[PDB]
């Protein structure tokens, strides 16, 4: 069968559909009208946009395709390089690196985060505490101090100290611009113009300040002479099994901006989504709120108890599932083959799973599915494979998977146990995108249940 | 720090614990009980139980342990001599064996077993596709056919032809009640005693029919003037490179006897467990079928198809996870030692790694350890090393691995590809033990999914 393709602009083919502030919440629209597959060309090259189970299903198959760099992340590997996000599989610094920092995220590890973990919760739940009659939270804002500080501290042992900063941290600063200058670089039909000298000056000052601070943290680590068992301990000694070797210096200093970047972000998003879906729906938030205070009867959680907010989980899930903050992924044919019995693809072809419209398929989710419904994720085994993928695929899903969920539990509940909460502008979801998705201008009021912490 | 023991019987000490039926699972008890290590003594022996992946990955250092052969291994060299199974490592015959028949379990090897697999695979297939109506399949049962005829061909190119047979095969019978009577002999207080003089002339008669069949299939060899590329052909012809020797004759009858009896057994086992937690967790039967189809898309598998069925693979694992159907591997000091910092050892002192107990190690696992879910093995280099041990440790690992999943893997994906499964009789799952693991009564019913064979 010949492949729907949505409109084309001469020349410039379908690349002016990515000119807008929205590109992913423009492909959905175009997937909405087109089904389950279309061809998306640009100037010297071309890719393949899924958003069917049917297909997906054949895409995530491992031994037919693999992670793609997309354009987006071939220029974040320009500081990232062969981090684990921004390595393509073949390359020896990604098993190597994978090996390495798999133990990292353990069990016995995660139970080692959750103290730190519950230091940044305890000083977003006292800044909320410590507001004013009839002040209200800017929750992305505070969503990302959280979550930076965690990654920064879990992670480093090193404190961004966010919530005693009005404005971002500067690494934070720096990093959201090169993020920028990338999306702006992927609508541009001369790179090499001199026009964008200025750009690329601040570009390479961006990469400056997201390097200094590597080089802080490490000198930090070797300097207190310490041996805290964290992230960072793996990278600068764990070996990796299969070659026997550690990671190089480099390599080090690209992990390191790596799990910066990558380990707050999208963490933030979900919990800016999870506490939008629950003030616009107050049956559900009562639930959570019920099984909140049910559980967590300590003063500060145990591990134990976040493992036990199962409702609460159910919530994160079905955030994803509507709003997955990662929202694409890309792959690439090992081999010639077919997709879908229907769709030939040659070697080297690429594929785009545009996840929230995954997320969005009837024949597996139901009528419904636009609507927020924590209990469709009751027994999550029920989900059929490839069917809820915002951790991506195999391999190279989301190494931080169960350190995002916890912290996100952990925070949600200390948030339901705490505080009633107010949707008091009646906010208008409004989605930012970067290479992430997060509510822009969500603000709530919270009034404190005065239970002590 | 003092070591754990559990309850005693006068002189007998700990010797009547075993005095059961079901001795491993009476073991995982203790263990449950006690902890990750305990003592364990009898009438002239001592040996030290351990269930935790901190004391068994010490355990796993080839530096300070060697492989020790149990007082059941003992007693199977009666028959099964210094074949690979039985043998100590510092044996002349050990690592001459292992150098001249490990080729011989190459992929490039597999490739070529591939196809006498799938012919004893058809044959369960065209048997389940013939069973009237409301007939049922007696599982463990056909499982044994399957395996026991898949070593004797791909192996030696025998028949067992037990899909012709109600009753096992004159062999199969010998074998079990052989090593039945090894059990028996376990716990027997003076075995010289007249009253057991009837079971020895019985094992002798065993021990003769095993033979027999022995030198039949090298008969057979003989007269056919061939060299189909098979295990027989590497037993028979092959030369050690590190020696430059071939085995001897009665090297070989030892390992013919070896192989015909462990290249089925456990591998049966692992198939009958797999199909219970399938039946018992239907969501998971419907991932593995749904793979099945979506894989094997011609009449018979190919073995590039067989590859390419990961969730099966996930399957197969987890039911090793929970009851791996080689449940015990015992072990030496090499010298005097210290395990985990708080255990001394002596040289020549022994112990047994419970790998059901290490299986079910909440450090390394989670809480939810009893729960059937394949998912776990999604990405291999998340299990911690020394912590999934299904196939023993290091130089002394299962050789028939590879052998083993390749067949099990094409089996369950035939029988979800041409079967629906029914769980009739709500079956409470009962585990025989010989030295090996199986469910013993289960029954399912299949109903044909008429796809063409
Ligand atoms: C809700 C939160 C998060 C979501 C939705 C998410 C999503 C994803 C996705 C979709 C991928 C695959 C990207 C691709 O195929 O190109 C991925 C990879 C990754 N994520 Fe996450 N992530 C989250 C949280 C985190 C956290 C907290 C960390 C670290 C602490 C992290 C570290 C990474 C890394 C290192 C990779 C690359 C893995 C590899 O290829 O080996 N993520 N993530
Ligand atoms: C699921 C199936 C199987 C399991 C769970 C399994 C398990 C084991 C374990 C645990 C050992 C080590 C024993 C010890 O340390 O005392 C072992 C050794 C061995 N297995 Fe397997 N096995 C399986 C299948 C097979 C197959 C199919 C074959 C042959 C075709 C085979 C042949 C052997 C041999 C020859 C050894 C001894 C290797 C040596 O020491 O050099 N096994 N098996």
């Amino acid at each position: 069968k010949e492949m729907p393709q949505p409109k084309t602009f001469g020349e410039l083919k379908n690349l002016p559909l990515l000119n807008t502030d929205k590109p992913v919440q423009a492909l959905m629209k175009i997937a909405d009208e087109l089904g389950e597959i279309f061809k998306f060309e640009a100037p010297g090259r071309v890719t393949r946009y899924l958003s069917s189970q049917r297909l997906i299903k054949e895409a995530c198959d491992e031994s037919r395709f693999d992670k793609n760099l997309s354009q987006g992340l071939k220029f974040v590997r320009d500081f990232a390089g062969d981090g684990l996000v921004t390595s393509w599989t073949h390359e020896k610094n990604w098993k190597k690196a994978h090996n390495i920092l798999l133990p990292s995220f353990s069990q016995q590890a995660m139970k080692g985060y959750h103290a730190m973990m519950v230091d940044i919760a305890v000083q977003l739940i006292q800044k909320w505490e410590r507001l004013n009659a009839d002040e209200h939270i800017e929750v992305p804002e505070d969503m990302t101090r959280l979550t930076l500080d965690t990654i920064g501290l879990c992670g480093f042992n090193y404190r961004f100290n966010s919530f005693y900063r009005d404005q971002p941290h500067p690494f934070i600063t720096s990093m959201v611009r090169a993020l920028d200058e990338i999306m702006n670089k992927l609508q541009r039909a001369n790179p090499d113009d001199p026009a964008y000298d200025e750009n690329k000056r601040q570009f390479q000052d961006d990469i400056k300040v997201m390097n200094d601070l590597v080089d802080k943290i490490i000198a930090d680590r070797k300097a207190s002479g310490e041996q805290s068992d964290d992230l960072l301990t793996h990278m600068l000694n764990g070996k990796d099994p299969e070659t026997g070797e550690p990671l190089d210096d480099e390599n080090i200093r690209y992990q390191i901006i790596t799990f910066l970047g990558g380990g707050h972000e999208t963490t933030s998003g979900l919990l800016s989504f999870a506490l939008y879906f629950l003030v616009k729906n107050p049956h559900v938030l009562q639930k959570a709120a019920e099984e909140a205070a049910r559980i967590l009867v300590d003063p500060v959680p145990s591990y134990k108890q976040v493992k036990q907010l199962k409702y609460v989980g159910m919530v994160l899930n079905e955030a994803l599932r509507l709003w997955p903050t990662g929202p694409a992924f890309s792959l690439y044919a090992k081999e010639d083959t077919v997709l879908g019995g229907e769709y030939p693809l040659e070697k080297g072809d690429e594929l785009m799973v545009l996840i929230p419209q995954l997320h969005r398929d009837k024949t597996i989710w139901g009528d419904d599915v636009e609507e927020f419904r924590p209990e469709r994720f009751e027994n999550p085994s029920a989900i059929p494979q490839h069917a809820f993928k915002p951790f991506g695929n195999g391999q190279r899903a989301c190494i931080g998977q169960q350190f995002a969920l916890h912290e996100a539990t952990l925070v949600l509940g200390m948030m339901l146990k705490h505080f009633d909460f107010e949707d008091h502008t009646n906010y208008e979801l409004d989605i930012k995108e970067t290479l992430t998705l997060k509510p822009e201008g969500f603000v709530v009021k919270a009034k404190s249940k005065q239970i002590p912490l």
